[PDB]
């Protein structure tokens, strides 16, 4: 398309976007069906908007077995999400543009205060350094929708963070216009990745400003997809010695209580057999190395995290069932940036929640770099559609980020669970 200039408002009247917003906003109306315009309008409502972006995360990490359920139910958040999307798709960019994603700290990975605690005002230069630390070259998916402020109105200033960025030509968008802020709305799942971070000072308030790219990982969440494992694993029995067929085989259908047993013993007491399947799987899955990095899922329950099993992060309070915020907290403070130990082959899936695992309430977000050694069991008899990567033994998982959400299990049961980012790492003999 013929080249424009960037949308950028920021350093430009507040007049000025004020004009451009409510044309653009009519305009974006003018095309929307009725109920369309309501769901979409709403988000000016800031109660609203924060339940519509939360309810957008909770249905990445329900079943779609839940999500039927709720289609059925006829779920009037669902609804209004997919009501949301569908008038996000009648509205494409004619030009990049710039101005700020409303990402908070948490979704940052950060847990510590930015500013002092006192005044909410001053930022020390050893925050600075710690944010840089979780944050730089780090990539961070916003779930929800997401929100391109326009110009300084836009700028919140209980946030201690400010995110600059360009979204690029192309992209599906809509624009809200309200009370003195003009943004663009766009669509679930972009990631930002911090590029630089130092701290600026507006109206004797400091914040930390950001540069970002924004980029997308890929990440099937509860859909998973049949043509990433055709396209990257299509092939992967017939590149197999007969011995790693069989190791591997044997590992999926017999050998894993076993071998994962023996694994996380540490091998006490040694047995040569073992040893010799152990050594032959481990063969086999880096036979093709993971292609491309990826978003893959494992749920577990309490004991990793030497936690009871049944462990729950909800509590009775005045009859109906709550998020338990202490708990939650805890969790998030104590964990974020702790890696976590594999000592056997890991389990992962492209999907976010086989309905198996519904009530399995930490979600690992697995990144999955190039090179990784492991292979998604493709054409395999038994696994007809678990969409499952095997990662081989040894695979760390480095936590950078915790996030709380409300998973939907059925039509009457709902649970907090968390989603847990990390990225797998092998310092790996094998
Ligand atoms: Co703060």
């Amino acid at each position: 398309p013929i080249i424009k200039e960037p949308i950028d408002f920021i350093n430009k009247p507040e007049s000025e976007a004020k004009k451009w917003g409510k044309e653009e906003e009519k305009r974006w109306f003018t095309k929307l069906n009725n109920l369309e315009e309501v769901a979409v309008n709403q988000l000016k409502n800031k109660e609203y908007k924060t339940k519509i972006d939360n309810f957008s995360t909770d249905i990445l990490f329900s079943s779609l077995t839940a999500i039927e359920i709720m289609k059925e139910d006829e779920n009037r958040n669902l609804f209004d999400v997919e009501r949301i999307r569908e008038a996000l798709l009648k509205n494409t960019l004619d030009r990049d543009a710039i101005g700020y994603v409303n990402f908070t700290p948490k979704e940052l990975g950060i847990n510590f205060s930015i500013r002092d605690v006192e005044l909410d005002r001053d930022i020390s230069d050893e925050t600075l350094d710690k944010v840089r630390q979780q944050i730089i070259n780090q990539e961070y998916t916003k779930f929800s929708f997401i929100s391109l402020g326009l110009n300084d109105n836009s700028i919140n200033e209980s946030v201690p963070v400010i995110v600059k960025t360009r979204v690029p030509t192309t992209f599906d968008y809509g624009v809200l216009n309200d009370k003195e802020t003009v943004s663009l709305l766009l669509n679930q799942g972009f990631s930002i990745i911090p590029e630089s971070a130092i701290i600026t000072t507006i109206k004797g308030k400091d914040y930390i400003l950001i540069e970002g790219s924004l980029s997308q990982e890929l990440d099937f969440y509860n859909k998973g997809s049949e043509a990433w494992g055709a396209e990257n694993y299509g092939d992967y029995i017939s590149k197999l010695s007969h011995e790693q067929l069989g190791a591997l085989e044997g590992y999926l259908h017999s050998d894993y209580k076993a071998i994962n047993s023996y694994l996380r013993n540490n091998r006490v007491p040694n047995n040569d057999e073992l040893n010799k399947k152990i050594e032959l799987i481990s063969s086999a899955l880096s036979v093709k190395p993971i292609p491309q990095t990826l978003i893959a899922y494992r749920r577990v329950d309490g004991i990793p995290f030497d936690l009871p099993s049944d462990f729950s992060f909800d509590k009775k309070e005045n009859g109906e069932i709550i998020a338990d915020k202490q708990k939650l907290n805890e969790f998030i403070d104590k964990w974020t940036g702790k890696e976590i130990e594999n000592l056997s082959f890991s389990s992962t899936s492209l999907k976010s929640t086989p309905s198996s695992f519904s009530k399995s309430r930490f979600i690992f977000r697995l990144r999955l770099s190039e090179g990784a050694i492991g292979a998604f069991i493709y054409g395999f008899s038994g696994f007809q559609d678990e969409q499952e990567i095997l990662l081989n033994k040894n695979s760390t998982f480095k936590i950078f980020r915790i996030t709380p959400i409300t998973s939907i299990i059925n039509r009457v049961t709902k649970m907090t669970q968390v989603v847990i980012d990390a990225e797998g790492i092998q310092n790996k003999e094998i």
